[PDB]
């Protein structure tokens, strides 16, 4: 009737290390939260004060690459082919970034970003294989945010009386809406 | 060292009955789902085909009172002062109804309903005390839906080219948005 | 196309007050957590040190009535017939108390408590109607805890070598197990 | 103001395929549920009828390898180094199997299995790298189940009066309990 307390002790070695791996991830992603959060807090203004767009974009765009670096400590910190093991840690972060970027470009140049750009722009691989990549589901979900965010924008747009800009946003949203209908539930 | 299996058997009497009380609720609310669900499915059309509004409203408005009746079996089915004990069963239902009604009136007459109306309209008490009532949080949440639904409408509105109706919805949403800012997170 | 911002302002009056009602509940229940938590932390000892039972029971039993008082500020703080509206706040608390009490008595006198006792013991009404009551589902769930806790106890019992006490706990658990089989899933 | 509906159409190609990959997994794991579920349903008997253990073990042990095969369609069905991408599908299944196996051996030979065995026994790699592996967290969690299941067994044991077997289970549980204390919260 025996339990061998080596099977257990020998797992406290693995766990000890896993706690730590999972810790340095938690730590880097902690800054990337922090940075991104402030680009996001700034891009806030477009709802109350149209003039300010330009600068808010400028700032966002600064952060965005101030933290394409962080995605690089993080990058080397993830072992082997084990992205998906941890990917839970940088998914909400990576989504908010896609979203942010996507918003910027739309404000800036009035059209939808490509994954391949957001990729370059964060300094991330376009696919699985060549290294630490940007996951397609994330992209798609960042874009989802965008659409929701623009709806809020079109409505604020009207209350500040930029009636026609509102109408543009709405052409555009309805465009995503059909791009999305082209997919699923 | 004794457990008295009467304390237990005597609770199988209460449980037996509670299962049943909770069952006849579940059953009525099952239809009210069913009915409401179809008003909701019909009012769907306003996004693809503006002409149809009028009829969709007519139908909704039929259902709405086809099931102000159901809220009456349900009404007498709930004992004592125990609304809140079960209220979990008719909360998502009651919310969708507020929402529906609210949408109708806005389409119909272009303004925000009063709780006191939705109340009369479902045949429900305006407050706690005079009997089976319409809960304020529910109302507020039905209205929340509305706002979200109208945003979708303003955007579809533009793709069908009713540019100015779109702009109206947006004045209105922004109106709720300030009514809501007047409250909390 | 009008929203009347009185319908809204007039609800900030109700909400203001509800926040507050819900706040003084949150506050009392905050102590009852605190107290109970310490009886619970003490009754911990029975797993490592059998001698200590007696004192741990003594202490628990002190707390228990040090906070049959709190259930009395709380008591008068809840309006009308609106127990169930808030009952979500004191359910995990009230469960841990039933559990605690139940454990005490079993340790003390080796048998299962009656709801009617836990009731008197916390100074709570035996039913719905005569006032602030002890809810049957809670009781039953406190007892559930008990059974789970005793299983842990029987196993610790054996490692400290009180072989026969272990066997008693097991007669008793198996007794609840049939009391419970007498009910449902 | 343009959305390019190729970026979208080109993703309906990837999604189409992902739905399908994720589908053939869902399908195999559907049987492994089915099989395992029945070994589990049989090993049930040890609580009511001690004689039967031997046969229940025999049966379990049959299933176990009737579905070390399934873990082989599944095996080749998972691409590249993407275990963790899908691993969500076979985690509750793989846990119940570890648990089952672990129970069998304990019943059979009265001691705790090694991961390396459960591995061989399901025909799974001992680590990450040499191929489709058995994840350490899963193992540990299957064992957790075991302990919980044995507690139930020790208590049933006593009601059928095998007093001393009960005491053995309890030495053993308390053994795991210290193996586990040797780890974390």
């Amino acid at each position: 009737n025996f339990v061998n307390l080596d099977i257990f002790s020998n797992y406290q070695k693995y766990i000890d290390n896993e706690q730590e791996v999972r810790e340095n991830i938690r730590i880097v992603v902690r800054e990337i939260e922090h940075l991104s959060k402030e680009a996001q807090i700034k891009l806030q203004i477009i709802h109350s004060d149209l003039s300010q767009i330009s600068a808010a974009c400028g700032l966002a765009r600064k952060q965005v690459e101030l933290c394409a670096q962080k995605y690089q400590k993080l990058a080397e910190l993830v072992p082997a082919g084990q992205y998906y093991r941890y990917s839970d840690h940088w998914t909400f972060i990576t989504q908010r970034l896609i979203f942010i970027i996507a918003l910027v470009i739309y404000l800036e140049a009035g059209f939808l970003v490509t994954r391949e750009t957001v990729a370059e722009m964060l300094g991330l691989k376009i696919s699985q294989s060549e290294g630490f990549h940007l996951d397609v589901e994330d992209y798609l979900l960042g874009i989802l945010q965008l659409a929701s965010e623009l709806s809020r924008f079109a409505t604020n747009s009207v209350t500040m009386g930029d009636y026609e800009r509102s109408l543009n946003i709405s052409h555009f949203i309805g465009d995503l809406n059909t791009g999305f209908r082209l997919l699923n539930l």
